[PDB]
C-alpha cells in the first residue's frame, strides 16, 4: 500500500451556505489502520461564520477508519490513486447540503479539496441560529451500486435544550482504481469539536470510525 | 408481568397494490434475550402475489434486548401496552403504512397490525418477487413529543447481489406514561427460517439488541 | 348514461392516528360542469379529534367538466367503473394512503373509501386543528405503466397566516381499456360551505375542469 | 417603473453535474410584462456537454412573468436592488440538483449568474443518455413562508417514446430588499428550446410564463 500507523493530513474547503462563502483550511494528522483523526481547522474567509459549524464538520476521509481484515478496505486499496467521494445531506426541516471532495496522498499527508454547499436553512432553526451542540453518534450503512461504495445514515443533532435536529445522509465513494469491493456492511461513527474559540474561526476536530458486520448472528446457512 | 418467556400472537389485515389480504400467526420469545419466532399463515387473498419480505417487519420492540443502563421504553408500556405507527418508503416510489397495537392478555402478547401497501412498480422487484432478504440493519431511537421515534435506513439483498433500498420511521407510543431512554441504537436481523411455496405459510425469525455507541468521548472529560 | 344530473353515494372508513371513525354522505352534482354537493354525517367516531381537511378530497374525478380533445378518463370508465389509491405526504411528515372505489347503479354514484392517516405529531397543525381551508389547487395527469398518475402540490390555509403543504400522488385504475389521455392537467377547489363546530355535519362543494395549457407552443 | 416592455438579459452559469464542469454564457432579449423572452447559448467549456441539456434550462429569472394588476410582482418590485433564488430539483431517478441564483439590473439588461450543482444521475440515466425532449408545460404553487416567497412544481420532462421523467421542484425566492409579498397564486410555465446544433454547444431557449389565480370562482363568495 503505502499508508503507515500515523498520516497527516491537509484539508481545504470552500463554500457557501444561504448565500454566505466562506473558506477554511486545516491541517491535521491521524491514524488510518486505529480509525482515529484530529485536524486543526482555521477561517480564512467569511468569519464569523454565521450557521453552526457542526454542519460543516462530517465534510472535513474513510481512510481513517478500523476496518477488520474479514472486510476489503475500499479506502486504504484506492491509493496510491486514491479516491473521490460526493454526498448529499437533507435535513427534516428542507435545509440540504450538497458536497464534493477529493483525497489525493502527498508523502504522508492527505489532502482534502472540499467543495461545500448549504441551502434553504430557515433563518429561525437551529442551524442559523446556532443552537447545535453536537452530532449524536451514528451508525452508516455501506452497500455496493453500480461497483462505487454507497452509504447512507440517520444522523441526529443534539440541541440546547435536549432532543434532536435530524438529517439523512448519503455518501457515494468512487475509487481511481479497480479495487476488490466489500460486502454489506456499517461504521460506527463518533464525531467530535475538542476545542474552537466562541466564534469557530479555529475548530480543533476529531473522528472515530470502526468498521463491522452485524454482530447478531444469523439462523440460516 | 414480563416473564423470561412468552407467547405472541398477530393478526394482520392489508392491502397492496389493491389487493387485499389478511394474515394470522403465533409464536413465542424471550423478551429480555430480545429473540422471538413466528409462524404465519395466509387466511385471505392467498396466494400474495408480491415478495414476502416487505411484510416481514410489520410482524414489537419488547422484543428487543436492552441494557439496565437503558430504559425500555417498551416492557414498562405494560400492563397497558403501546401502539406503532410507521412508514416505509422504498427508493422506486413503493411506499407501505403500516400501524399496529399491541396488548397483553395472558403470557401473549397480541398484535393487531394494519398494513398498506401501494404504488409498488409492476415490474420492480416487489412485483417480481426478486427481493431475497433484509441486510441486518441499524435503528436509531429518540424522544420527539414523549413519544419515541426509530429511523433505519434498510435494504434488500436482490436476486444479482444488488440492493433495493428503503428507509423507516416508527413512531412508538406507550399508552402510559413511562421513563424515557436517551437516545440509542438497537441492531436487528430479521430471517425468514422457512416457508411453503406460496409464502402462504411463513416461519419468521427476529433479533434485536439495544445499546449505545461503542466508541468513546474523547472531548473534555 | 351519465346524466347531466346525478347523485352521489359516500362511504368511508378510516383511522387517523389511532381513532377511528364512520362517515356516510350524499348529494348531487353536474358531472360535465365540474361541480357537486356533499353533505357528510359521522357515523362513528365522532367527536374527530383532527382537522377533518384532511378527509374532503378523499371525498371523484368523474364529476370534472372535460373538453371534447382532452379524454375524459373518468366518464369513459363507465358503466364498468374505477378504483384509485392516494398518498398524502404532510410537510410535517404526518402522512396518508387512501382508496376509493367509484361504481355507478343507475343515477347514484357509491364511492366506498378507506382512509388511514398516522404520525401526524400530536401538536401539528392537523391534530391541533389548525387549518381554516385547502386552497385551490391544479394536478398533472400522466400516464406510466398504462394506468393514469396524479400529482399535486396542496396546501392548507393556516389560522392566521401560514401555509401546511402536502403532495398529493394518485394512481388511477379503470375497470376497462380506455382511450389513454395525453399529459394534462385538471384545476381544483373543494369548499366546507357549512358545519357543527365539531363537524359531526358539513357541506361540501367541488369544482374542477380539465385542461390542456393555456400558453402556446413555439416548436418547430 | 424603472423596468421596460422590452430589456436584455445576461446570463452566466458554471456548473458540475455528475462530475463534469462547464461555464455556459448567454444573451437575450424578452419582454417583462408580457411572460416572454429568449436566450442565444454557447457551451464555453465543458463541449460537449455529456449530459441532458433541460436539466439546465429553467436555471437559465419570474420578473420575465405576466402579472395580473392584483397579484403584486414578488419578482419585478425587488428592483433596483435584485433579487437571488434557491432551487432543488429532486428527480425521481434520485439525481439531485440544487441551484443558487443571482439576479442584478444594469441599464437595459439583466444579470444572470447561476451556480449549478448536479449530482447522483445514472450511467444509464435520462440525464446521462441524453434522452430528454422537453419539459410539459408546467403550473407552480407559491407561498409565503418566513417573508420569502416559495414556490412547489410538479415537473415532468418527456422522453423519446412518450412517458416521463419527473422531478419536484422547490424554489424559494430572496428579494433584496422588503417588497409585499402576494398572497397564495400560481404560474402557468411553459419552457422551449428554439433550436440546438448536434452537440447543443449552440442554444436559443424561449420561456413564456403567466400569473393567475384560480380560474374557478368562489360558491362561498
Amino acid at each position: 500500500n503505502l499508508i503507515k500507523e500515523d498520516m497527516r493530513v491537509k484539508v481545504h474547503m470552500e463554500g457557501n451556505v444561504n448565500g454566505h462563502a466562506f473558506v477554511i483550511e486545516g491541517e491535521g494528522k491521524g491514524k488510518p489502520y486505529e480509525g482515529t483523526q484530529t485536524l486543526n481547522l482555521t477561517v480564512k474567509e467569511g468569519a464569523p461564520l454565521p450557521f453552526s459549524y457542526d454542519i460543516l464538520t462530517t465534510a472535513l476521509n474513510r481512510v481513517f477508519t478500523k476496518y477488520p481484515e474479514d472486510i476489503p478496505d475500499y479506502f486504504k486499496q484506492s491509493f496510491p490513486e486514491g479516491y473521490s467521494w460526493e454526498r448529499t445531506m437533507t435535513y427534516e426541516d428542507k435545509g440540504i447540503c450538497t458536497i464534493r471532495s477529493d483525497i489525493s496522498l502527498e508523502g504522508d499527508c492527505f489532502f482534502q479539496n472540499v467543495r461545500f454547499n448549504g441551502m434553504n436553512f430557515p433563518p429561525n432553526g437551529p442551524v442559523m441560529q446556532k443552537k447545535t451542540l453536537k452530532w449524536e453518534p451514528s451508525t452508516e450503512k455501506l452497500h455496493v451500486r453500480d461497483g462505487l461504495l454507497v452509504g447512507n445514515i440517520n444522523m441526529a443533532l443534539l440541541l440546547e435544550g435536549g432532543g434532536h435536529y435530524l438529517c439523512d445522509f448519503k455518501t457515494t465513494y468512487k475509487a481511481k482504481k479497480v479495487v476488490q469491493l466489500p460486502d454489506y456492511h456499517f461504521v460506527d461513527h463518533r464525531i467530535e469539536i475538542l476545542s474552537n474559540d466562541s466564534d469557530y474561526n479555529k475548530v480543533k476536530l476529531y473522528e472515530h470510525g470502526v468498521a463491522r458486520y452485524s454482530p447478531l448472528p444469523s439462523q440460516a446457512w
